[PDB]
């Protein structure tokens, strides 16, 4: 059985949205010299979040999605907060007429003000879901079933696609059973009534394991739901929250499961995406992420809540956009569901944020410097967020390993 | 949020049906000396599928495919419980091996015999969701979107697909309210949270108006539920049984629908498919469909219980196979959600028993005839299972209509 | 191992080549522009291959083909002799510059005189390797593998291509071992070892019993030894007699082969083509085929000994072209090899004369009448001296074929 | 008119193959010393195909492909000798079930072993006719026209294919005919009766002189004719002996064809690869080539007797396998005839060994390394038994060059 609400997302859910941004429409007080008293000025994600729901409705005339996080000026990431907005082409003040030009600051409920971004930015395709790694390392091998042991970053195959093991993971509800966690896309076949996975590829492929099947699987959870606030004015507003749970298979012996990220070492627990925390601490961190197609690759957190406007009225959000350092690009078609780890604040250990998101448009490209090309930009979902709708736990160390074991 | 049996259904329920076979294994009790001891003919579905499920391994050995129902000698289609055993291509058996040689009779469980028939037979791929080729009929222009009226015929679209409306249903339980029942794959789409349906095509391929979306929908069905017992060998087996129940919308006028098969009259309510019935009840029987791409196309039932095993292992059951009588087509790509009725043979209602499927193993062709090329077959989901898992009911008459309408 | 002949066997080839057309212009002393006796006018296929080779330079200006037979007039078969030139769009006189456009009649060596008819022609591309067979009746079915028996029609396929099995035949010398003839092009891959034939289909796509291997084929024969005699000026000119012959295995049954031609009936033996023999014979007469894709089907033979210069200067000749009766069409792709018959006329056999070539570029359009699309042509390969050059003799009764067996060395 | 042998031949070639190995397995008395000893370990070439033609059946289980030489371990020869086992992706052994795992050591017939090795394999497919993507240097233009002379490397071409020379040959009887040696696919086309060479283009394609026409090739020998052993089980076994001469025409210029190999300088006789010899003599030595498309490229020899079985079941075999130096590729797409030669360890002449095979599986890629990409990897044939088979006789002097012209 499949289900959807009745009358749940009509005149239940769009009332209650049409009574947040109801009252925002009369208590304004324009304040438009350019001014702007500082006390007001975003200081966290939920600010910033909010002013561009307000401005929405001017926000997707002549721009093909938003996002939020630190203005971008001369390709270098600054530490003001403002709301990026993503154009086909960026042009010269001069050549626009004044209906398209972007203002710099935007005021929201309750003086709440920012500023604006303009970003030239671009999507991808969809993968062709059996893609070419291109990065020949001693790493890619072991991640590809070279390696004894089954991790974080090895090759996950469907009896169709395959992609990255992002974490191993326990359920939280009674049995609370042992597997790993992926994004939808690597592991959940609409058209197949189970969902075998295999470690590197399935049988009518090569040699592999039998990992197990899909438990259970998210693909769209409402944004109220999943940030907690309403992210847009629009009624159909969904949050990609993609990701599948295969517990491991009863003829399988987990003790070739490490707990270790080969390449980056011993991580430390998930880092919750709190809303109300300084931009700072996400914005512009230094992450990192190991999968198979790219290996061991670095990034930097540009923007988040990446909001897209479909063919049709439906609002789509991502969370996490990370953008490669060194020009190198952060990942490949292939590295779906790799585990997005930031780099470690001094002292302890890495602590994961999100997984990488392996939809559509999960990749793309965005030019920073004039000097150089258009450099590519890669998508993710909040690690946080989704273990929480999945009812998973992430494993930190091989002792906690053995313990679940014995738990089932 | 989709859930899958977390393993242990299946370690338990695997179990089972190795213990139904391996204790008629044991005392196998052939009963069957080169000659059969009659009486033990077959008699209904349940008694050949019993025989096909006992001799699954020998049977798709070099098959790619077995259905129960008549023997078809020469063409014509006699009256012989046989199982129809399909071949890529039927050819003498001086130039057969010993072992790919199909034996004429199979003894069963108990010493339940019956015939085993040959049938060239081959499959097609998918209709690609948006079909150009029709039929030229004021019916089919009335069925899409020139009619005044809503009603088992008419074509409906979900933002990617087209399709025809089944039946105008009710749900049993719960909200007890009333809209239209379709193919899952005409309906549903993976990658969107939405699943609007339209009338005749959706906002942004041209007119039409908005009927609703989808409350639920069934993908696979396992064989022991649909049917009543296991009806092979494999572990995996499951009923592609897909089915989409549309809600109308709360702010749509049900006075524009009618519960009148527009081509074929007044229908009764559905003929529940038995299996302990004589087999000549369903097998043989001429039965009609309208939808749009061929509109009201008369044909006859040819086998029951279509069986299909994929590279991966795993099987597959459609309920009903239907053949275009008078060398023409049954359906073409559209159709899918037709309305199988069986024609009315002495002046009772026609009663509908099944609806057009839609997939990848849904339009093939097979040779009857020296005279004439391979005819067009079309694949069906059992109707009276399809409601009986969806909790649905078929309205017939415009005034039964309103009063499933008020009780809301 | 294959080997091709020296420069010497060219240049000794070459230079008799250019001498025997040579001395055809030596003395030409050429003629009055006026009357020609009806007593010189070209009566075999030899007086009309002479006076086309002779005007070779001429023919091959300004044409994609020539072939020998009667002038097509308005649509209709003539019994008039004439060496029909193919052109790839006919166009009125006024619409042609005078060198571009062809004359009535052309004299040949010794006063021998024929007509010059144009015909509107064209080419198809290549065999289909597994073709369409869109008969759909039960000799089809039969020649497709439902057939208790084996024989002239029956679907002979190699690793990846389909065919027509043309003749039972036996080998003249050697251990005269029983198999059967078909086209090269359906039985013969060049960059494989062995050539194993399989009915109806190989085992890498079907069911089917392993016939045999081929044992030899011919691709070329050049046209001096093919037709004895020197058919174009070009010293690079062949005939593409292509044919293959496959002795069923050491152990296959042979109880199940007949030398019936289904569809037919008892044959005779091969109806000999000669050269000398008057032309309506050959030209005109009416002919059948069964062939796995298509069926049964009767035609007319409408030409003979077809030339094609390609552009790298090689002449190709093809022996037979057939076009199908009542606007239908004489063959489909997959019909290679099959028997063309003679129809029995006055009581007699109906005798074989040819196999259909199927291969490359054979096949294709012609137009005969106006009101009317393109009609399908067909060409074939002289049967008469396929076995020849194969050292072959064709079966014509299952009594012949039971005592050849055990004939075997 | 071609001839094949007559099934007579055939069987009783299959008879004697099956009484070879027969003979080997009568015998046999294994008694394996548990670990073996050393000096029953194999010394010569002869002693690696014997034992993989034994174990054939156990072989071809998993294989695309096998070949004797030298063990790769971690990525480079070792001096061990092994039975290179070729398959299409190298899993760790923990996933690999213990049917398609394969042993360390095999022992065949009279006590004599040797080590197995995987090696990571796949197949180039078929080359281009007239093929792009070639070099740029003075030598390469030298051998495309732009110099005043024809010897090996220079670009030989038939109406359809291009290719390169691989040496002046002469007949060893008949006429005492000059000429030059080249592949057989580069040459010979079935459907022309004159195969017409050319340099370095025909005339339908460009400008160039008309070099001469093929007079002789051999398109498969079987391997007891070949390398003079059964070679495998299979009663299908054939070596892909490509080869063909072409003679100078009677009016050719043979003052402008030259005896030196045009970036290798004045070379030797043909080095016979003596099959009972230690495996040093052949696998590991550095080789060398003058092509055209590539030039002049070096390269190592890594295996012999290359075995590839297809679907349909016949055996085929290629004598040496090459792949380049310095990581990088031996030849290109076009340098299919051009004669390799073994590079001068002693000071002494380059002794050619092998010509490029040009059919179908010509190329191909395989992986040594893990931080590097998979290499490119080159056929060819025996040259020693190419000139026995063809009759001909190599041309190593300019001198020898009008002594062999002026014998005519
Ligand atoms: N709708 C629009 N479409 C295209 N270009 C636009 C649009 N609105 C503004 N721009 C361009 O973008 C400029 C503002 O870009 P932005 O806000 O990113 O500037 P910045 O961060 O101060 O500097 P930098 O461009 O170096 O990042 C405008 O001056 C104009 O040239
Ligand atoms: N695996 C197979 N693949 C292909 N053909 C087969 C196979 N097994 C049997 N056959 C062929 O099919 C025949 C059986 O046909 P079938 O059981 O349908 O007969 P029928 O119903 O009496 O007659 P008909 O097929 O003429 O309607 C066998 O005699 C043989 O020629
Ligand atoms: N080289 C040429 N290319 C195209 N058309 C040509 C050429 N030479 C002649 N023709 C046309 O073809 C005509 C010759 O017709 P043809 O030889 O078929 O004679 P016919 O049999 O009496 O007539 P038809 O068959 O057309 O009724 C010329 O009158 C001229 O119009
Ligand atoms: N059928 C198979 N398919 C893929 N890999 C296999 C198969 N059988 C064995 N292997 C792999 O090959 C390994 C054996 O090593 P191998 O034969 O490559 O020797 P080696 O050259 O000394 O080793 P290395 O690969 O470290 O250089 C096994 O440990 C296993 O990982
Ligand atoms: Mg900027
Ligand atoms: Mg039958
Ligand atoms: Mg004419
Ligand atoms: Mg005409
Ligand atoms: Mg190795
Ligand atoms: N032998």
């Amino acid at each position: 059985y499949f289900l959807w609400p009745t009358s749940n997302l009509q005149h239940c859910a769009a009332e209650g949205r049409a009574n947040y941004f109801g009252n925002l429409q009369k208590g304004l007080l324009p304040r438009h010299p350019g001014r702007l008293p500082k006390g007001q000025q975003a200081n966290s994600l939920l600010d910033l979040m909010t002013i561009r729901a307000f401005h929405s409705k001017i926000l997707r005339r002549f721009s093909l999605g938003t996002a939020v996080g630190f203005r971008i000026r001369k390709g270098d990431l600054t530490d003001i907060p403002a709301i990026l907005v993503f154009v086909a082409r960026k042009v010269h003040k001069k050549w626009l007429n004044p209906a398209q030009c972007l203002p710099a600051i935007l005021e929201g409920p309750g003086g709440v003000w920012c500023d604006v971004d303009v970003v030239e930015f671009s999507y991808y395709g969809a993968p062709a879901q059996t893609p070419k790694e291109q990065m020949f390392s001693e790493l890619v091998d072991k991640l590809c079933g070279s390696d004894e042991c089954i991790g974080s970053g090895s090759q996950v195959a469907s009896h169709e696609t395959f992609g990255t093991l992002g974490a191993i993971v326990k359920r939280r509800t009674g049995n609370k059973q042992v597997g790993f966690l992926t994004n939808r896309h690597v592991a959940v076949d609409l058209d197949y009534p189970n969902q075998k996975m295999f470690h590197p590829l399935p049988p009518n492929l090569g040699p592999g394991v039998y990992l197990g099947a899909v438990e259970r699987a998210t693909s769209f959870i409402t944004d109220d739901v999943w940030y907690g606030i309403y992210a847009g004015t629009n009624p159909e507003t969904f949050v990609r929250a993609d990701g599948a749970f295969i517990p491991f298979a009863d003829d399988f012996d987990i003790s070739t499961v490490t707990t270790v990220v080969r390449g980056v070492g011993d991580i430390g627990d998930v880092k919750v995406i709190d809303l109300q925390c300084p931009l700072n601490s996400l914005i512009g961190r230094q992450v990192c992420k190991v999968g198979r197609s790219s290996g061991h690759t670095t990034g930097t957190v540009m923007a988040y809540a990446l909001e897209y406007n479909d063919e049709k009225g439906i609002c789509f959000f991502t969370d996490i956009l990370v953008v490669g350092e060194n020009r190198q690009t952060f990942d490949l078609e292939g590295d779906s569901g790799s585990l997005i780890i930031l780099t470690s604040q001094d002292g302890e250990k890495p602590r994961p944020i999100g997984i990488i998101w392996g939809g559509t448009a999960n990749r793309g490209r965005l030019k920073l410097t004039s000097d150089h090309g258009p450099e590519n930009w890669t998508s993710g979902v909040d690690l946080g967020r989704l273990l929480d709708r999945l009812e998973l736990d992430i494993i930190i160390t091989n002792e906690s390993l053995q313990d679940a074991v014995q738990q089932q």
